[PDB]
């Protein structure tokens, strides 16, 4: 397990790069 | 619970994120 | 010991690095 | 603490953003 802000932050960077790639698709 | 360094990372790629944001709006 | 999430994460982000610089080089 | 390969992971996002910065300035 992780502390909280780190899973928060993680899962924004995954977001993240998908929404690149949608965006560059 | 993670590493400090973790933690501090974490912190440091958020604020990039919105930083970046707010100078593109 | 992380959450699956980050260890993902994590793995994701490294391997976007190294096509990012092989995509470079 | 974290798994070793996330704490890997954020010390090279770290050092991707001071290299960043540095070429930048
Ligand atoms: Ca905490
Ligand atoms: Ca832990
Ligand atoms: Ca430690
Ligand atoms: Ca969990
Ligand atoms: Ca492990
Ligand atoms: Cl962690």
């Amino acid at each position: 397990s992780s502390d909280p802000l780190v899973v928060a932050a993680s899962i924004i960077g995954i977001l993240h790069l998908i929404l690149w790639i949608l965006d560059r698709l």
